[PDB]
């Protein structure tokens, strides 16, 4: 593979160069991963495949810096959770770009050509970056929580903290900790974002949009299914305590 | 008023200088509206209005393009139709902007001290911009729908044109009516966004984060009541027609 | 209720009638600037109206963030000033999609024929929002270089610890110091940010792009004056240091 | 079921495990890429190699789909070149989001240590990515101009014809090619987007900030260079015809 072309003019994609741009990055494994164009069934499964493989590599991205974030957790090192969190939160936002490029751009009867030949058995259920990050929100939720402990906080105390209005005592390592769940909580609205955006996708190629009121009610209920549901049941708790 | 502030060094917000630049924009009459620094019941105040304000100008900028669409679709001017929709998405996507910048830093702590305090009657349900985006839909759907029917097409067709596979037969206006399809469908995906984006928020501010099992049940169900249910409605044709 | 428009059809109304929300929000006042329907020349106008008033909101209030950091600043408070910045930062990218919604949407010969029909002295440069902003950026930058000096800290010092790998001394002060200096890094990136997309406009809308060997000349080189010189300048010395 | 990481928890494991899912997207391929965690010299080496590979992955799409522009624009099929231009946008906004989470993210301080220890001749003008989509954009821009000889067009009357004000001749294929324009001057636009945050990127890793008054002046001059310069010139061409 020097290419992925055989007839052209100026139109081949010329890659495998050799260039140590390409070696550092091991770009030519990546582009060996796309079906050759000899065997693609119709124009638009190269734009499908591409969306789902810069999907799954922003979310191996998003394992590895909340097992970072695991580390920094448990050995207080706090600041540097927060920048773990902040990227993973960045990474999560190109998930939502690549699945809203589908809702914009993939003709709905491209896709159900498409499936009308997939293995009738190829499900985002074994989806590697999803099944790993779901995963990894428990460890990383109770590294999170063990971090407060330790300091003697609560959940409350720092989420009141965010307010600078809020006029009971602060330490470094209580602002700190409130920073870092604040991130966390950037965090899971990305994700959340993702699922909503991933619905809204799969009602304009498969139908089942609720407002009219293939296996859309269990997807319906499990996008919202939280990776931190102990931050939003903080979020009930303060409504319940603080409001009138 | 040539400013919002009393004390200051450089830190004086000056306004109010005559310019044509403010003159042509009404930029005063426009920063009249935000409440004075000196009646403001929390410094996170400014910030929610603000955030409001932003979404209530694109909200009735999306209106008034969406009415020159139904000209340009009533005299079958599609190719102009199509830029009203697509100026619209952009609109739209402003308000999702603004509504996840709550998300992202309104502290709850903040919400529920200033919420302790508002009218206990303050609903979007009262917001002009989206009554009359709501109201102005069905005239909307009317005139591209009227604009299919002259045509002789079906929403099936329109549809399965945007494949380039699809081997049935075409017209320039068939063609035409398929990108205003299109970029209403995405104007229609870019506002169940805002309503999706919203409920996030509604969730990290007053609770109610439906994984975990102020009146979040009509939200929930408001919330995904499309724009053009008709469209959501063909999609859902087009599997039932076209899947296996 | 009052109307935006007159002569319609009915369901192509706008309102504004005095609920809670638009009594706390002043949202009557702020769509009183709108310019008439009587009285627009161009259909593009209400538009390119808009986008200006989004963009001064949004100014305007990166402006009362930015006091506020100020204040944190004064008085140590780390950790609340970084909140501040973040907000600024989010507030700029809503600036940065309001003046690309002109690029993508406004047609140049719909420009042409409204720049005809405007004001010949009619300049960006007397944009309030703009010119604060400019005037605030050095106050903000005193503060956070004397809480730098208050610590005892060298800029170059607080560079390092954004990295995992540094393994030089880190106080919870100097972490925080970071967080902060990052958080401002962004926000000058985003700004820099608007005003390279403000020039892409401004080269598809008047003509004048650099590539292709009215007062171009100052704006490109006003395009690339930071708001914090010396973050810039900080790391510059650092690639001298480490890099070479 | 493989494994990116090695001696861990357990619940902090990474899998690859030949479901239909993973066969149809060849996405055990593309994970193989990534730089085994016992060959990583940094903890930031994984996000600098993903950020790449997300950006050429959308790259590569971006020239399939202009190919297929080129063949739809050969053939008259002008309705269907706009749809492939403005995926092509979308995927170039990908890029954008993918270096500004260096920007945002990355450390100096873990650039310079990991400039170091990589080969001191890999540069980003090796990109396949990059080089293909200069190279593409020849024949690209060459059937748009073929195409609008063809109709007998001008190239100021198809940007005058995206004003709803003008009044001169319009046919349904001078419309068409109007959109194909405009959706052509946005992947432009969001190009010159690109390398503009990539500048400011570089600006913020190795210094050279322009306002303060390695291969720095090339990347500045090679920052402005158009994939569409005649559009530019057409741009500038329409202001002297009609702006002075
Ligand atoms: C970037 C592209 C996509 C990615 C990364 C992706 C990923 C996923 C993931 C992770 C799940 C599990 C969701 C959960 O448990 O909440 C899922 C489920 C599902 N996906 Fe998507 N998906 C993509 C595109 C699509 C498309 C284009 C369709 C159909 C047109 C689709 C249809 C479904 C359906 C019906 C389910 C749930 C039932 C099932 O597993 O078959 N997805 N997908
Ligand atoms: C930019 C800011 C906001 C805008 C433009 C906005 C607008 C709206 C709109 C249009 C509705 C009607 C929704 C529908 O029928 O689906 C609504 C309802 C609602 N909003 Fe928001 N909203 C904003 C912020 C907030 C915030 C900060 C909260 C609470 C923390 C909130 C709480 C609610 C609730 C509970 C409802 C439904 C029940 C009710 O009307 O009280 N909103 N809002
Ligand atoms: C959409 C909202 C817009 C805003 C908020 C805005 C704001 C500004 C600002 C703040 C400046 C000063 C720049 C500096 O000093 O670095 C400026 C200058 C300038 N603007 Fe924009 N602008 C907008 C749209 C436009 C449009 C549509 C044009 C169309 C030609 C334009 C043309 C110019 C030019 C040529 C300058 C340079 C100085 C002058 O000739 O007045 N701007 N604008
Ligand atoms: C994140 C993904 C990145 C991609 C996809 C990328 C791609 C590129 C491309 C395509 C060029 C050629 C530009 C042109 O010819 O106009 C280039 C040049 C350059 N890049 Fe980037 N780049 C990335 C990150 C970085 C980073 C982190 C640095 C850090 C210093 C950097 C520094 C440079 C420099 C200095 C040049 C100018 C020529 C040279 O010295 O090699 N790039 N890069
Ligand atoms: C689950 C979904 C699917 C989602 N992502 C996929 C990736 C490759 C193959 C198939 C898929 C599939 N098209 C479906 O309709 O269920
Ligand atoms: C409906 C919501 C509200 C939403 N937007 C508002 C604007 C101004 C005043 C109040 C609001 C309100 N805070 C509530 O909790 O119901
Ligand atoms: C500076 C620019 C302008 C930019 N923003 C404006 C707002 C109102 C009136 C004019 C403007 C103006 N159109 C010009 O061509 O110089
Ligand atoms: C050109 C740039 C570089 C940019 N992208 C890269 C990918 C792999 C290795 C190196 C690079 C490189 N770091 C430089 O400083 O010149």
């Amino acid at each position: 593979s020097l290419n992925p072309d055989e007839p052209n003019a100026l139109l081949s994609y010329d890659f495998d160069r050799g260039s140590n741009y390409e070696n550092v990055l091991h770009l030519t494994d990546a582009l060996g991963a796309l079906v050759p164009e000899s065997e693609t069934e119709h124009p638009d499964q190269r734009f499908f495949q591409v969306t789902h493989l810069i999907t799954e590599y922003a979310w191996v991205q998003v394992h590895y810096e909340l097992r970072r974030a695991i580390g920094h957790l448990d050995e207080d090192r706090y600041h540097q959770a927060v920048r773990m969190f902040d990227r993973a939160t960045g990474l999560s936002e190109v998930t939502v770009q690549a699945v809203r490029l589908l809702t914009d751009h993939l003709p709905q009867h491209s896709l159900l050509m498409m499936r009308n030949a997939l293995p009738e058995d190829a499900t985002g259920l074994d989806s590697p970056g999803y099944r790993n990050l779901r995963r990894v929100a428990r460890p990383v939720w109770k590294a999170y929580e063990q971090a407060v402990e330790r300091a003697g906080l609560s959940l409350q105390d720092v989420i009141a903290q965010q307010d600078d209005g809020y006029d009971g005592p602060r330490s470094g390592g209580s602002q700190s900790l409130a920073l870092v769940r604040e991130a966390m909580l950037r965090l899971d609205g990305s994700v959340l974002g993702w699922k909503q955006h991933h619905l809204i996708m799969v009602w304009s190629q498969l139908g089942g949009q609720p407002g009219l009121r293939r296996s859309l009610a269990t997807l319906e209920a499990r996008s919202q299914l939280a990776l931190f549901p102990e931050l939003w049941r903080a979020a009930e708790d303060a409504y319940w305590l603080l409001g009138t």
